[PDB]
Order: C-alpha cells, then sequence, then structure tokens
C-alpha cells in the first residue's frame, strides 16, 4: 500500500546561479538572471535576450573528453543530478543500487546539438555528423548517463510534456516510490534551448517577449505590460525518498511531497483556456491526492509565465479552486526573475517551494508595477514575504493542455 | 491492492501495412517491409534502405491544414491512436472523459521537421521558420493533439526513453489505471527518424546494417553475419482498459497486462553488458510484477536488433532467467521484417505479442540462416510456429541502459 515520500536532496543551475544556495539568495533578493545573450549572433531575431546559466564549468564534473559529447541540456541535467545526490548524503551500494532510479526529462532535448549536425549536414554532408549526435542529444540521456556514472539501476526513463516537464518528472517519481517500484528517484528536468531554432521557433509563434532594450523587466507575470515569455536554460533535481528509508538512514528532510495531479485541458495545442478549467481540474486532483482543505494551501509558486493569456487563466483557475481562501494564501511567478525554464521550470519551482517552506518566506513577483484587470490576489509584489507555509502548491501547464501540480508541506 | 487491466483496441502504422491486421498478416508470412528509402538523397550516407511506412494517407485522420502543422511522427502517433480507440468501440462522454488519458512516446522526436527548418533557417534565416515549428515537433503533441481531438481529461503525458518508449510507455500507462488514476489509457509510441539525421547520425556510430545489395536480408537477429540495426518508421496504440470497465460496456478484451518490468543497466550509452544482466533483472522484476515463474512464459518477442553485442546479451539474459526453461519458451525478432522503429518497437512488438497470444502462434526470426556462437534457443528461424501460447513477454532495452519487459497473458 502507498509509502510517503520525503526531499532529502536538491541540485540546480539557474540564470542566478551554479547551485541552489546561491540562486536563492538571488530569488530572495529579486535579482534578474536576464540579460542579452552572448553565445551567438541574433541581430535577425525579434528576441535576443534570456537567462543564460552564468560561468558554467562542466569540468567541475566531468571530464572534457566526456563533456565534448553532451548537449548542454545533459551537461546542466548532471550537474544538478550530481548536487542533489551529494546533497542528499545517499551512499549507493550493491545493497541498494536496484532501488534508485531516476526520471530527468526535458521538453526540446538537444537542439544545440541537432541544429550544429544539420549545420554539417548541409554544408558539408553527412560523413561530418558525429557519431555522438544520438546518445549525445536524445531526451533520455540525462537518466542514462547518471545511471552510468553512480551506478543506479533502479527505474530509468525520461518524460517530456513540454513546460509541464519537470513537474510530471518529480510527481510520477514520486508515484514510483509511493507504490513501491523504487525507494529512491532522481526526478527533475533540465533545459537549453537558447539556440536559432529555439530562439527562432519561439519568436516564429509570437510567444517571447521582445523587450530587446530592458531584459530584466521584460518578465513581468499579471503586469498589463506583459509581450510574452522570457526563454532560460538550467536544471532541477531532487532527490525523492520513501519516508521509513530516510528515517532509517538519518536523511536531513528538506519536506514531504503529499499531492500530485496531472489533467488535460482538452482545449487548444498551445492556449491555455481563459476560465483556468485544466488548472482547476489538476490542483483540485492533487489537493485530493494530499487529503487536504484547501484553505491548507498557504503558498502558490505559478507556472506564471508572463503570458497574456496563461497568466490570467492562472488566476481563474486559484479563485475557482481556493474560493475566498485565494485571497489568504500567497502566489507568486519566480519565473519574474529566472525567466522560462521550459521542462526545467518544473524542477527549479519545485526547488523553490521547497525552500518558501524550510525559510517560511513567500519569494517575489519582481516587476509587477500595474496588475491586470481581475489579477487581484496577493502576488508578492517587488519583495520577497515573510510569513507562515506549512503548505506550498507548484503548478505548470504546456502544450498540448498538459496540467500539473505538486503539493509540499513541512515535515517535523 | 491493483486494479486488473486489459487490451481492448490496437492501432498500427508499419513497413508491412497501413494497419493491424495488415501489418500482422506479413509478420506470419514472414514478409520484409525493408526496402530502399525514395523520395530522398542517400547518395553520400553508407545505409540507403530502411522500413517506410508506404502509402499513408494522413487525411484518413486530419484536415491537409491540421496535417500541415504536425511531423509525420506526430502523424503516425495519431493515425495509431485513433485506430486504437475505433477498434475498442469506447464511447467518450462527460461521465468518463477524466478518466480516460493519454501516454503515446517517441525516441527521437520531430527530426524531419527540424531537419526542414533548419534548411529555412540556415538558407534564409529565422523568420522563415514556421510558427507551428515547436508545438509541430515536441513529443508530447501526439498526446496533446489525441486529447484535443477526443477530449480526454484524464493523465496526459509522454515518455521517451530512444528504443525502449513503446514499452515504458503501455507499462506506465497500464501502472496508472492498476493504481486508480484513469480507468482508459491510449499508450505507445511513434518514430519517423529515416531523415538525413536520423541515418546519418546511426551512419555515423557505425550502427545500421550496410547490406545495401539485399536490404530484405539485412535485418538478421541472432545470424552470424549480422551487421547492425534497420532503420524502420511508424507508430503502435494500445487501448488499455480496466477490466470490470471493459466487461461492463461488453468490450473485446485482445489479452490481459500482468507484468511490466523497468531496470537500468547502468553499463554504457549504447552498448549492452555482454551477459544482459540489466535485461534478465528487468525480465525478473516483470515476471514478480506478474506473480509468475520464469516456467510460465511461452512466448518472448525479443528486442532482437541484428546488433552484434544486442543480439548475444538477450541470449544470455534468457539463459539466466529462464535456466532449464529457455529452450521451451520460443523466443523470436520481429526486427527481422519490421527493422527497428526505436520509440515505436515496443508499441508495434506489444501488438503481435498480443496477437501471438489470440493465434497461438510464434511469429518467426526470418534470415536466421546461421546462428552465432551460443545462439541454440528455439528462435523461430525462417517460418511461424503454432504452439501454445499463454503467457507473452515483450522486451525493449535501449540506449543509456533503459530496459523494460511486459508480460501478456490469455484472458478468458
Ligand atoms: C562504391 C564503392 O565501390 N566504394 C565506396 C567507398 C566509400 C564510400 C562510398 N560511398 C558511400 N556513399 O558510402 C563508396
Amino acid at each position: 500500500s502507498r509509502r510517503r515520500v520525503v526531499i532529502t536532496g536538491m541540485g540546480m543551475l539557474s540564470p542566478l546561479g551554479l547551485d541552489v544556495p546561491s540562486s536563492w539568495e538571488g530569488i530572495l533578493a529579486g535579482r534578474s538572471g536576464i540579460a542579452p545573450i552572448e553565445h551567438m549572433d541574433l541581430s535577425a531575431y525579434s528576441t535576443r535576450f534570456g537567462g543564460s546559466v552564468k560561468g558554467f564549468n562542466v569540468e567541475e564534473y566531468l571530464s572534457a573528453k566526456e563533456a565534448r559529447k553532451l548537449d548542454l541540456f545533459i551537461q546542466y541535467g548532471l550537474a544538478a543530478s550530481f548536487q542533489a545526490v551529494r546533497d542528499s548524503g545517499l551512499e549507493v551500494t550493491d545493497a541498494n543500487r536496484e532501488r534508485i532510479g531516476v526520471s530527468m526529462g526535458s521538453g526540446i532535448g538537444g537542439l544545440t546539438n541537432i541544429e550544429n549536425n544539420c549545420r554539417s549536414l548541409f554544408e558539408q554532408g553527412p560523413r561530418r555528423i558525429s557519431p555522438f549526435f544520438v546518445p549525445g542529444s536524445i531526451i533520455n540521456m540525462v537518466s542514462g548517463f547518471l545511471s552510468i556514472h553512480l551506478g543506479l539501476q533502479g527505474p530509468n526513463y525520461a518524460l517530456t510534456t513540454a513546460q509541464t516537464t519537470g513537474t510530471h518528472s518529480i510527481g510520477m517519481a514520486a508515484r514510483n516510490i509511493a507504490y513501491g517500484e523504487a525507494d529512491v528517484m532522481v526526478a527533475g528536468g533540465s533545459e537549453m534551448a537558447a539556440c536559432g531554432l529555439g530562439l527562432g521557433g519561439f519568436g516564429a509563434a509570437r510567444a517571447l517577449s521582445t523587450r530587446n532594450d530592458e531584459p530584466t523587466r521584460a518578465s513581468r507575470p499579471w503586469d498589463r505590460d506583459r509581450d510574452g515569455f522570457v526563454l532560460s536554460d538550467g536544471s532541477g533535481a531532487l532527490v525523492l525518498e520513501e519516508l521509513e528509508h530516510a528515517r532509517a538512514r538519518g536523511a536531513r528532510i528538506y519536506a514531504e511531497l503529499v499531492g500530485f495531479g496531472m489533467s488535460g485541458d482538452a482545449f487548444h495545442m498551445t492556449a491555455p483556456p481563459e476560465d483556468g478549467a485544466g488548472a482547476a481540474r489538476c490542483m483540485k486532483n492533487a489537493l485530493r491526492d494530499a487529503g487536504l482543505d484547501p484553505r491548507q494551501v498557504d503558498y502558490i509558486n505559478a507556472h506564471g509565465t508572463s503570458t497574456p493569456a496563461g497568466d490570467i487563466a492562472e488566476i481563474a483557475a486559484v479563485k475557482s479552486v481556493f474560493g475566498e481562501h485565494a485571497h489568504a494564501l500567497s502566489m507568486s511567478s519566480t519565473k519574474s526573475m529566472t525567466g522560462h525554464l521550459l521542462g526545467a521550470a518544473g524542477a527549479v519551482e519545485a526547488i523553490f517551494s521547497v525552500l518558501a517552506l524550510r525559510d517560511q518566506v513567500a519569494p517575489p513577483t519582481i516587476n509587477l508595477d500595474n496588475p491586470d484587470e481581475g489579477c487581484d490576489l496577493d502576488l508578492v509584489a517587488h519583495e520577497a514575504k515573510p510569513r507562515k507555509i506549512d503548505v506550498a502548491l507548484s503548478n505548470s501547464f504546456g502544450f498540448g493542455g498538459t496540467n500539473g501540480t505538486l503539493v509540499f508541506r513541512r515535515f517535523a
């Protein structure tokens, strides 16, 4: 029967730092990780900025010989995974290696690599395609390479559910442990879609902020002057662990994962429904899964992408799920500071949600100068808000009408 | 305790046919779907052949306008999914739509779309990238588009575990139903990687058969003259259904899904370990999950890719799991006929495992003219073998050492 699941380790690369504590300090100080992109010429592009990981050194983790074969999304995935496993204190042994798996996902995976090899194919010929093209680019190889490096023989898989990937990865990993398929899972996501096809593709859909002259003010969830999301890069990994297993080894427990919801919108390939009906179904699934009264929810880490339709749909969904309690909880979008890490969004945001529980503080929504029509909740505008938080919720929504909710609470 | 899961609907595109009965007819006849690839310049490539879907008419499923927005891999997934649902006779209503979900996956995703958009990007710049590039290319859009078309509001996600995708998708969909998270799931996978990037990428790793002179003899699992896998395209979808729900509406039940196994090799990025230790753990996990003794297994649909290391690893693994029963079971590779559909391999091979149960026949391993050293099992060489089949296994072993096993049993 269903076992309980706690968080014993976390790891991160974000536009705000090369680990969790450095990223969290930026979150709490309301710092932007958004800047003009330096790693390519974007003068032909309508969007020329985003949340880059600054000063990442893959040789802190892996030999340059192996790193050369791997897309940045995999490098980012392994970095955050190695941080999480070390943060857990867990020792992999012959006695437990079959009971430790990994579920690290990505929305797009190795787009930079596929682009670079596409360039080789068209400019030279197929003889110049890397022998490492396939294993160095496909989405399941964060899970693959992590298992090879650490000797993890448990369930080994990857989700790809677009901007919901991190939330789904973590939730389904928790189910694996809940149901006895594993005692430990490394789960989250990673993304590096800042290449020509990535910025060009989101640019073609007119989905991205074009505020090139003030990139730090571009991401403004629920602000009336918002004009699309800011594309960001990085990784979040969490060590999920069966409660008694964690207790038995004296693990430090950050928080308990008590609820997981999924639901499809079945509305539109890319647009959310204005009323937030799919997000509402998903949160209600997650709160019932947690055995909670919705009034127990203190803090929501919103999806909060800074799109016109997305932001308002989320207000509608929260008001519909929480009624008058929608005015008592605190909801913020850390995307105001990090931008939108796509498949890694749910992973870093799950970590920020856990850290809101540890430090009893709601992260700010920076740049919320003029809340839009109907955006009249506590959105923690401008400055972090210290407050009681026993129960934190993290929402993700994606293309395909795919929805995910994680519910975390303090563990005593 | 756990709900029982049955198969009520199947759909397929393969190199053997545009549906299940045409495909299955080819399988039992020992027909190859392998031929030189047409309408594509492979002059500079070391491999010029594979398993194409011949004569696919997407307008049987979608408007020309909707189909223009979607990669072939998505078109193929949608075709299989629509066939499977139609095959199941299921009626979606307001009363059940929240209990019907989708998990359709892909190993490699939208290479053909990425290729054509790269052409435009390098030649003319980013302003010629399609607006539908991103949603028309990402792996979760088969689940997304299917959920929107049929109004499915259940769990909506997509796996990507390389050549293990289809097996994992079906297995995890079955878990969703068993543990009460859904009553119906559409699950499987699709693949169209017969582009320059697919043929080039696998060709650069020298993973492909280069037997251009006799394409139909190229895929020869366990034969001493095999020289790598044959790249194939298509889709498999199954309607998975909770038994009481199936019985209540008078569903036709093909077979019961009784066991699902996952494992990681934690060995190498593309090669299995010689003794197939990971595949052996996976199969043991699957049988434990089914509450079955290895002696009860009658038929195994092998991974059987026709790679030197892969084929021998699977023989070691079966001999280890099945001891004195290893020769009594029949094991065949339908990849001898279909080639390797990568992420859709596990989906179409699940369907072939179910039909071996329905028709009491082991499909052949064609081209097994000279079994290699140690390949002395009943590999059903050349011709289909009528026999008793109560319990059928389907194995997938993928890049990153990710393993999947499905156990199907006769239902009456
Ligand atoms: C035709 C022949 O005799 N030899 C040969 C040798 C190397 C490369 C190729 N061409 C290729 N597309 O791989 C052909």
